DNA sequence: CATCAGTTCGAGTCTGGTACTGCCCAGTAGTGATCTTATTTCATTATGGTGA
């Protein structure tokens, strides 16, 4: 990590193993982009701040 | 042309930075009681030599 941050030290490299080394294949996503609506949302927030 | 790579929008999820609530325990110092012990007295007990 040390060398890497450095990044002059990055320039004078011929990085060659990287391209043989594959280990990601399958990643899990998440779950879902649930929908969200302002209008319902800030309605049922106004009702519930009526609320009492 | 339709595939893949470079860009956006907004939601998912963690986490720091900031404040707050409902509830009994634990330690210490008084007394009064009852043992407990390194240490201080109350008798017998043996040793002593000599003038009547």
């Amino acid at each position: 990590l040390v060398e890497f941050l450095t990044p002059k030290n990055l320039i004078t490299k011929s990085f060659t193993k990287i391209s043989q080394k594959h280990l990601q294949l399958s990643r899990t996503p998440r779950v879902s982009p649930k929908s969200f609506d302002q209008y319902q949302v800030k309605d049922a927030l106004l009702a519930i701040l009526a609320g009492n």
